């Protein structure tokens, strides 16, 4: 019969998983995921939401059987876990500005400024890497009060840019007075992937053939287009 698979995923992740004003889970990975099931007759998707820092160990614990976060690979994550052969997604990112700001044409242009970022965050390391590698022309600063304080800094000109991926930003620009832009670009375009425990291969295979069906009639397109847009 039909075998209950547990996605573990988040609620604060801007047109990825988030509660819109109506009060429902959605975003591109939640609408994704539901596409799939409507796909596997033999599979049932519920949803677990959690603290981003708490879904690879509940992965691992089995007490999610796969997480959807806009999830990238790296060495240690694959030693631990599976990741499927179809990347639903890319992620990229771009210096980003305030929206009235003309002085800076791309990451070339942050001589002598100030960049705040999320320590945590692998913008952070694209920005620290390119920082490295070109003579260390600008500041690199982390956030850690609260909510907003890249906008806020932007706004009053304590931070000359961040880096952002552009969903985020138009995300930004529908719910703030702060509006910001994109500028300059594509620095990191990495792949994006469902992670698995180590015990569900099959499931992984068998998402993998939903996800060409849904690409091949044109399903991810819309979705990705409706709400990442077209840098994806």
């Amino acid at each position: 019969k039909v075998q209950t698979i547990t996605v573990g995923t988040g609620t604060q992740f801007p047109n990825i998983c988030f509660i819109d004003e109506k009060g429902d889970l959605t975003g591109y990975d939640v609408e994704l995921i539901k596409e799939l099931d409507k796909r596997l007759p033999h599979y049932k998707f519920t949803f677990k939401t959690m603290e981003f820092s708490n879904l690879l160990v509940s992965l691992g614990q089995h007490k999610v059987d796969i997480v959807a976060h806009q999830m990238e690979k790296s060495k240690e994550r694959e030693k631990k876990f599976l990741f499927n052969k179809v990347a639903y997604n890319h992620f990229p990112l771009k210096i980003t500005v305030l929206q009235n700001n003309d002085t800076i044409r791309g990451i070339e242009d942050l001589k002598g400024k100030r960049v705040i970022t999320s320590a945590t965050s692998n913008g952070a390391l694209v920005l620290k890497k390119w920082n490295e590698d070109n003579g260390r022309p600008f500041e690199i600063a982390y956030e850690g009060q609260g909510a907003n304080e890249t906008a806020n800094q932007l706004k009053s000109g304590r931070a000359d840019a961040t880096i952002s991926t552009p969903f985020a930003v138009d995300f930004q620009n529908k719910t703030s007075t702060i509006k910001e832009k994109t500028v300059g670009n594509v620095l990191s375009n990495a792949k994006v992937y469902f992670m698995f425990n180590k015990n569900e291969q099959t499931l992984s295979d068998d998402i993998d053939k939903a996800l060409q069906e849904i690409i091949d009639d044109g399903t991810l397109k819309r979705l990705s287009l409706k709400w990442l847009g077209d840098d994806y």
